[PDB]
Protein backbone atom coordinates (compact mmCIF):
# COMPACT_ATOMS: atom_id res chain seq x y z
CA UNK A 1 0.00 0.00 0.00
CA UNK A 2 1.33 3.45 -1.00
CA UNK A 3 -0.41 4.80 2.15
CA UNK A 4 0.83 1.89 4.31
CA UNK A 5 3.06 3.91 6.68
CA UNK A 6 0.26 6.46 7.24
CA UNK A 7 -2.30 3.72 7.94
CA UNK A 8 0.08 2.03 10.40
CA UNK A 9 0.66 5.40 12.15
CA UNK A 10 -3.10 6.07 12.46
CA UNK A 11 -3.75 2.54 13.80
CA UNK A 12 -0.99 2.99 16.42
CA UNK A 13 -2.28 6.45 17.53
CA UNK A 14 -5.22 6.81 19.96
CA UNK A 15 -8.84 7.63 18.99
CA UNK A 16 -10.57 7.10 22.37
CA UNK A 17 -10.75 10.92 22.49
CA UNK A 18 -13.98 12.74 21.67
CA UNK A 19 -13.56 14.66 18.40
CA UNK A 20 -16.33 17.08 19.46
CA UNK A 21 -13.85 18.41 22.06
CA UNK A 22 -11.20 19.32 19.50
CA UNK A 23 -10.82 23.03 18.83
CA UNK A 24 -9.15 25.28 16.34
CA UNK A 25 -7.77 24.98 12.88
CA UNK A 26 -6.50 21.73 11.40
CA UNK A 27 -4.64 22.22 8.14
CA UNK A 28 -3.61 19.42 5.80
CA UNK A 29 -0.39 20.12 3.92
CA UNK A 30 -0.03 19.72 0.16
CA UNK A 31 0.12 16.06 -0.86
CA UNK A 32 2.44 16.84 -3.79
CA UNK A 33 2.61 15.40 -7.27
CA UNK A 34 0.81 12.22 -8.30
CA UNK A 35 3.18 9.21 -8.58
CA UNK A 36 2.94 8.18 -12.25
CA UNK A 37 2.18 4.55 -13.09
CA UNK A 38 4.86 4.59 -15.81
CA UNK A 39 7.95 6.46 -16.99
CA UNK A 40 7.49 5.40 -20.63
CA UNK A 41 3.93 6.19 -21.64
CA UNK A 42 3.47 5.70 -25.38
CA UNK A 43 0.05 7.04 -26.46
CA UNK A 44 -1.71 4.84 -29.02
CA UNK A 45 -2.99 7.47 -31.44
CA UNK A 46 -5.13 8.44 -33.19
CA UNK A 47 -8.26 8.09 -31.08
CA UNK A 48 -11.76 8.87 -32.34
CA UNK A 49 -14.40 9.66 -29.74
CA UNK A 50 -17.71 11.33 -29.05
CA UNK A 51 -17.32 13.66 -26.07
CA UNK A 52 -19.75 14.47 -23.27
CA UNK A 53 -21.39 17.29 -25.25
CA UNK A 54 -21.86 15.00 -28.27
CA UNK A 55 -18.93 16.40 -30.28
CA UNK A 56 -17.00 13.96 -32.46
CA UNK A 57 -13.29 14.49 -31.92
CA UNK A 58 -10.09 12.97 -33.26
CA UNK A 59 -7.15 13.06 -30.89
CA UNK A 60 -4.04 12.66 -33.00
CA UNK A 61 -1.36 14.59 -31.08
CA UNK A 62 -1.05 14.78 -27.27
CA UNK A 63 2.30 16.55 -27.22
CA UNK A 64 0.85 19.83 -25.86
CA UNK A 65 -2.01 19.25 -23.44
CA UNK A 66 -4.22 21.76 -21.60
CA UNK A 67 -6.10 19.77 -18.93
CA UNK A 68 -8.49 22.39 -17.52
CA UNK A 69 -11.24 22.28 -14.89
CA UNK A 70 -12.43 23.93 -11.68
CA UNK A 71 -11.25 21.19 -9.38
CA UNK A 72 -7.68 20.34 -10.42
CA UNK A 73 -8.47 16.73 -11.41
CA UNK A 74 -7.48 16.39 -15.03
CA UNK A 75 -3.93 17.72 -14.72
CA UNK A 76 -3.31 15.25 -11.88
CA UNK A 77 -4.74 12.31 -13.82
CA UNK A 78 -2.68 13.21 -16.91
CA UNK A 79 0.46 13.18 -14.72
CA UNK A 80 -0.63 9.89 -13.14
CA UNK A 81 -0.85 8.32 -16.62
CA UNK A 82 2.74 9.33 -17.45
CA UNK A 83 2.15 12.54 -19.43
CA UNK A 84 3.12 15.28 -16.97
CA UNK A 85 5.79 16.61 -19.36
CA UNK A 86 3.13 17.14 -22.06
CA UNK A 87 1.15 19.67 -19.97
CA UNK A 88 1.76 23.20 -21.35
CA UNK A 89 -0.76 25.32 -19.44
CA UNK A 90 -3.04 25.18 -16.42
CA UNK A 91 -5.82 26.79 -14.49
CA UNK A 92 -5.37 28.33 -11.05
CA UNK A 93 -6.75 25.10 -9.51
CA UNK A 94 -3.95 22.83 -10.74
CA UNK A 95 -1.65 23.80 -7.92
CA UNK A 96 0.47 20.63 -7.92
CA UNK A 97 4.21 21.32 -7.69
CA UNK A 98 5.12 19.89 -11.11
CA UNK A 99 3.06 22.62 -12.78
CA UNK A 100 4.09 25.58 -10.61
CA UNK A 101 6.06 27.22 -13.47
CA UNK A 102 3.50 26.31 -16.15
CA UNK A 103 1.56 29.19 -17.74
CA UNK A 104 -1.86 29.95 -16.26
CA UNK A 105 -4.68 30.26 -18.82
CA UNK A 106 -7.44 31.57 -16.53
CA UNK A 107 -7.96 35.12 -15.22
CA UNK A 108 -9.95 36.61 -12.32
CA UNK A 109 -10.16 33.20 -10.70
CA UNK A 110 -11.52 30.77 -13.27
CA UNK A 111 -12.29 32.70 -16.44
CA UNK A 112 -10.80 31.04 -19.53
CA UNK A 113 -8.62 33.37 -21.58
CA UNK A 114 -8.67 32.47 -25.28
CA UNK A 115 -5.52 34.46 -26.14
CA UNK A 116 -3.46 32.77 -23.39
CA UNK A 117 -4.70 29.34 -24.51
CA UNK A 118 -4.07 29.81 -28.24
CA UNK A 119 -0.63 31.37 -27.67
CA UNK A 120 0.47 28.04 -26.11
CA UNK A 121 -0.28 26.22 -29.39
CA UNK A 122 -2.05 23.32 -27.65
CA UNK A 123 -2.61 20.06 -29.51
CA UNK A 124 -5.26 18.83 -27.05
CA UNK A 125 -7.60 20.54 -24.62
CA UNK A 126 -9.33 18.35 -22.04
CA UNK A 127 -12.01 20.37 -20.28
CA UNK A 128 -15.46 20.33 -18.73
CA UNK A 129 -18.19 22.88 -18.02
CA UNK A 130 -17.06 23.46 -14.43
CA UNK A 131 -15.25 26.45 -15.98
CA UNK A 132 -16.10 28.80 -18.81
CA UNK A 133 -17.15 30.81 -20.57
CA UNK A 134 -18.59 28.18 -22.92
CA UNK A 135 -17.95 30.63 -25.77
CA UNK A 136 -14.18 30.51 -25.15
CA UNK A 137 -14.23 26.71 -25.33
CA UNK A 138 -16.05 27.04 -28.68
CA UNK A 139 -13.50 29.61 -29.90
CA UNK A 140 -10.58 27.28 -29.10
CA UNK A 141 -12.15 24.41 -31.03
CA UNK A 142 -12.94 26.73 -33.94
CA UNK A 143 -9.27 27.81 -34.03
CA UNK A 144 -8.36 24.18 -34.86
CA UNK A 145 -7.51 22.83 -31.41
CA UNK A 146 -8.77 19.32 -30.66
CA UNK A 147 -11.00 19.90 -27.63
CA UNK A 148 -12.62 17.13 -25.60
CA UNK A 149 -15.46 17.88 -23.20
CA UNK A 150 -15.61 15.50 -20.24
CA UNK A 151 -18.44 15.02 -17.77
CA UNK A 152 -16.88 13.13 -14.89
CA UNK A 153 -19.05 11.44 -12.29
CA UNK A 154 -16.98 12.97 -9.42
CA UNK A 155 -17.90 10.46 -6.75
CA UNK A 156 -15.57 8.27 -4.73
CA UNK A 157 -17.18 5.16 -6.29
CA UNK A 158 -16.36 6.50 -9.78
CA UNK A 159 -12.71 7.55 -9.25
CA UNK A 160 -11.56 4.63 -11.39
CA UNK A 161 -14.07 5.17 -14.20
CA UNK A 162 -13.22 8.89 -14.37
CA UNK A 163 -9.52 7.94 -14.74
CA UNK A 164 -10.30 5.34 -17.42
CA UNK A 165 -12.24 7.98 -19.35
CA UNK A 166 -9.25 10.39 -19.38
CA UNK A 167 -6.89 7.55 -20.29
CA UNK A 168 -9.01 6.67 -23.32
CA UNK A 169 -8.77 10.25 -24.65
CA UNK A 170 -4.96 10.15 -24.65
CA UNK A 171 -4.60 6.56 -25.91
CA UNK A 172 -3.26 5.10 -22.65
CA UNK A 173 -5.84 2.47 -21.65
CA UNK A 174 -3.37 0.16 -19.86
CA UNK A 175 -1.98 3.03 -17.78
CA UNK A 176 -5.57 4.10 -17.10
CA UNK A 177 -6.48 0.68 -15.79
CA UNK A 178 -3.39 0.55 -13.56
CA UNK A 179 -3.96 4.06 -12.21
CA UNK A 180 -7.69 3.41 -11.70
CA UNK A 181 -7.11 0.20 -9.76
CA UNK A 182 -4.34 1.70 -7.63
CA UNK A 183 -6.44 4.76 -6.80
CA UNK A 184 -9.59 2.74 -5.96
CA UNK A 185 -7.55 0.36 -3.78
CA UNK A 186 -6.12 3.40 -1.94
CA UNK A 187 -9.58 4.96 -1.37
CA UNK A 188 -11.16 1.72 -0.10
CA UNK A 189 -8.22 1.19 2.24
CA UNK A 190 -8.58 4.79 3.50
CA UNK A 191 -12.29 4.22 4.10
CA UNK A 192 -11.64 1.16 6.29
CA UNK A 193 -9.45 3.40 8.48
CA UNK A 194 -11.89 6.34 8.45
CA UNK A 195 -14.66 3.94 9.59
CA UNK A 196 -12.54 2.90 12.61
CA UNK A 197 -11.87 6.54 13.59
CA UNK A 198 -15.34 8.00 13.23
CA UNK A 199 -17.54 8.71 16.26
CA UNK A 200 -20.85 6.86 16.65
CA UNK A 201 -22.73 10.13 16.08
CA UNK A 202 -21.13 11.53 12.90
CA UNK A 203 -19.78 15.06 12.86
CA UNK A 204 -21.94 17.59 11.01
CA UNK A 205 -19.93 19.36 8.31
CA UNK A 206 -20.26 21.90 5.57
CA UNK A 207 -17.88 22.83 2.82
CA UNK A 208 -17.35 26.59 2.97
CA UNK A 209 -15.89 28.23 -0.14
CA UNK A 210 -14.19 31.62 0.27
CA UNK A 211 -12.36 33.95 -2.12
CA UNK A 212 -11.53 37.19 -0.33
CA UNK A 213 -13.23 39.10 2.48
CA UNK A 214 -16.38 40.03 0.50
CA UNK A 215 -19.37 38.17 -0.87
CA UNK A 216 -17.59 35.17 -2.45
CA UNK A 217 -18.53 33.08 0.58
CA UNK A 218 -20.68 30.03 -0.05
CA UNK A 219 -21.92 26.74 1.29
CA UNK A 220 -21.10 24.33 -1.54
CA UNK A 221 -23.80 21.88 -2.52
CA UNK A 222 -24.35 18.80 -4.64
CA UNK A 223 -22.86 20.13 -7.88
CA UNK A 224 -19.40 20.65 -6.37
CA UNK A 225 -19.01 17.15 -4.93
CA UNK A 226 -18.14 18.08 -1.36
CA UNK A 227 -20.80 15.67 -0.04
CA UNK A 228 -18.62 12.92 -1.40
CA UNK A 229 -15.62 14.34 0.53
CA UNK A 230 -17.53 14.94 3.76
CA UNK A 231 -19.05 11.46 3.73
CA UNK A 232 -15.60 10.07 2.82
CA UNK A 233 -14.38 11.70 6.04
CA UNK A 234 -17.22 10.03 7.99
CA UNK A 235 -19.22 13.25 8.30
CA UNK A 236 -22.75 14.26 7.40
CA UNK A 237 -22.91 17.09 4.85
CA UNK A 238 -25.46 19.56 6.17
CA UNK A 239 -25.75 21.06 2.65
CA UNK A 240 -27.05 17.67 1.53
CA UNK A 241 -29.41 17.49 4.51
CA UNK A 242 -30.78 20.91 3.49
CA UNK A 243 -31.01 20.00 -0.22
CA UNK A 244 -28.50 22.53 -1.56
CA UNK A 245 -27.92 21.43 -5.15
CA UNK A 246 -25.58 24.18 -6.40
CA UNK A 247 -24.40 26.59 -3.71
CA UNK A 248 -25.94 28.93 -1.19
CA UNK A 249 -24.63 32.14 0.36
CA UNK A 250 -23.16 31.41 3.77
CA UNK A 251 -25.26 34.06 5.50
CA UNK A 252 -26.25 34.12 9.16
CA UNK A 253 -29.59 32.37 8.59
CA UNK A 254 -28.09 29.52 6.55
CA UNK A 255 -25.23 29.02 9.01
CA UNK A 256 -27.64 28.89 11.98
CA UNK A 257 -29.87 26.40 10.13
CA UNK A 258 -27.03 24.10 9.08
CA UNK A 259 -25.15 24.49 12.38
CA UNK A 260 -22.15 22.34 11.51
CA UNK A 261 -19.60 20.96 13.98
CA UNK A 262 -16.74 21.49 11.48
CA UNK A 263 -16.21 23.85 8.56
CA UNK A 264 -14.31 22.17 5.75
CA UNK A 265 -12.39 24.77 3.75
CA UNK A 266 -9.58 25.28 1.30
CA UNK A 267 -6.40 26.55 2.91
CA UNK A 268 -5.49 29.43 0.51
CA UNK A 269 -9.20 30.32 0.48
CA UNK A 270 -9.20 30.56 4.27
CA UNK A 271 -6.13 32.83 4.10
CA UNK A 272 -7.97 34.97 1.54
CA UNK A 273 -10.71 35.75 4.10
CA UNK A 274 -8.16 36.66 6.81
CA UNK A 275 -7.51 33.23 8.25
CA UNK A 276 -9.54 31.82 11.11
CA UNK A 277 -9.70 35.27 12.78
CA UNK A 278 -11.18 36.80 9.61
CA UNK A 279 -13.57 33.87 9.22
CA UNK A 280 -14.83 34.36 12.79
CA UNK A 281 -15.79 37.99 11.92
CA UNK A 282 -18.29 36.84 9.28
CA UNK A 283 -21.96 37.03 10.38
CA UNK A 284 -23.29 33.76 11.78
CA UNK A 285 -19.97 31.88 11.90
CA UNK A 286 -19.19 32.42 15.58
CA UNK A 287 -22.69 31.30 16.65
CA UNK A 288 -22.50 27.77 15.11
CA UNK A 289 -21.00 24.86 17.06
CA UNK A 290 -18.02 24.91 14.67
CA UNK A 291 -17.60 28.65 15.25
CA UNK A 292 -17.82 28.21 19.03
CA UNK A 293 -15.00 25.63 18.78
CA UNK A 294 -13.17 27.58 16.03
CA UNK A 295 -13.24 24.23 14.25
CA UNK A 296 -12.02 24.38 10.67
CA UNK A 297 -10.48 21.62 8.58
CA UNK A 298 -8.49 23.37 5.84
CA UNK A 299 -7.45 21.25 2.88
CA UNK A 300 -5.02 22.02 0.06
CA UNK A 301 -7.15 23.97 -2.42
CA UNK A 302 -6.16 22.07 -5.55
CA UNK A 303 -6.68 18.65 -3.94
CA UNK A 304 -9.71 19.37 -1.74
CA UNK A 305 -12.36 18.68 -4.40
CA UNK A 306 -10.13 17.11 -7.06
CA UNK A 307 -10.84 13.53 -5.99
CA UNK A 308 -8.91 11.46 -8.51
CA UNK A 309 -5.81 9.46 -7.80
CA UNK A 310 -4.87 11.02 -4.45
CA UNK A 311 -8.31 10.78 -2.82
CA UNK A 312 -7.32 8.01 -0.42
CA UNK A 313 -4.34 9.91 0.90
CA UNK A 314 -6.39 13.10 1.27
CA UNK A 315 -9.02 11.21 3.28
CA UNK A 316 -6.40 9.61 5.54
CA UNK A 317 -4.55 12.89 6.24
CA UNK A 318 -7.76 14.82 6.79
CA UNK A 319 -9.31 12.11 9.01
CA UNK A 320 -6.15 12.03 11.16
CA UNK A 321 -6.71 15.74 11.85
CA UNK A 322 -10.43 15.27 12.56
CA UNK A 323 -10.18 12.26 14.86
CA UNK A 324 -6.65 11.85 16.27
C1 LIG B 1 -15.05 24.21 -5.96
C2 LIG B 1 -13.78 24.25 -6.34
C3 LIG B 1 -12.96 25.48 -6.51
C4 LIG B 1 -11.60 25.46 -6.40
C5 LIG B 1 -10.75 24.23 -6.20
C6 LIG B 1 -11.15 26.80 -6.53
C7 LIG B 1 -9.81 27.17 -6.46
C8 LIG B 1 -9.35 28.47 -6.54
C9 LIG B 1 -7.99 28.83 -6.42
C10 LIG B 1 -6.85 27.85 -6.19
C11 LIG B 1 -7.91 30.19 -6.54
C12 LIG B 1 -6.62 31.00 -6.53
C13 LIG B 1 -6.49 32.12 -5.49
C14 LIG B 1 -5.46 33.11 -6.00
O1 LIG B 1 -5.68 33.80 -7.02
O2 LIG B 1 -4.37 33.26 -5.41
C15 LIG B 1 -9.24 30.66 -6.75
C16 LIG B 1 -9.58 31.97 -6.95
C17 LIG B 1 -10.89 32.38 -7.14
N1 LIG B 1 -12.00 31.61 -7.16
FE1 LIG B 1 -12.09 29.69 -6.95
N2 LIG B 1 -12.20 27.61 -6.70
C18 LIG B 1 -13.34 26.90 -6.70
C19 LIG B 1 -14.63 27.38 -6.83
C20 LIG B 1 -15.02 28.72 -7.01
C21 LIG B 1 -16.34 29.19 -7.10
C22 LIG B 1 -17.59 28.34 -7.02
C23 LIG B 1 -16.27 30.58 -7.29
C24 LIG B 1 -17.38 31.57 -7.46
C25 LIG B 1 -18.69 31.31 -7.56
C26 LIG B 1 -14.88 30.91 -7.30
C27 LIG B 1 -14.37 32.18 -7.44
C28 LIG B 1 -13.02 32.48 -7.34
C29 LIG B 1 -12.54 33.87 -7.46
C30 LIG B 1 -13.34 35.14 -7.69
C31 LIG B 1 -11.21 33.81 -7.32
C32 LIG B 1 -10.24 34.98 -7.38
C33 LIG B 1 -9.65 35.33 -6.02
C34 LIG B 1 -8.36 36.08 -6.20
O3 LIG B 1 -8.29 37.07 -6.97
O4 LIG B 1 -7.34 35.72 -5.57
N3 LIG B 1 -14.16 29.76 -7.15
N4 LIG B 1 -10.12 29.59 -6.76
Amino acid sequence: SSNGDLIEEIQASSTSTDPRTFTGLSIVEDIGDVVPVTDNASPALPVSLTDADGNDVVVEDVSRILPLDLYGTYSKTIAGLGLVDNIVGRTVSSTEPALADTEVVTTGGHTLNAEAILNLHPTLVIIDHSIGPREVIDQIRAAGVATVIMSPQRSIASIGDDIRDIASVVGLPEEGEKLAERSVAEVEEASTVVDELTPEDPLKMVFLYAAGTGGVFFILGDAYGGRDLIEGLGGVDMAAEKGIMDLAPANAEALAELNPDVFVMMSEGLVSTGGIDGLMERPGIAQTTAGQNQRVLALPDGQSLAFGAQTGELLLRASRELYV
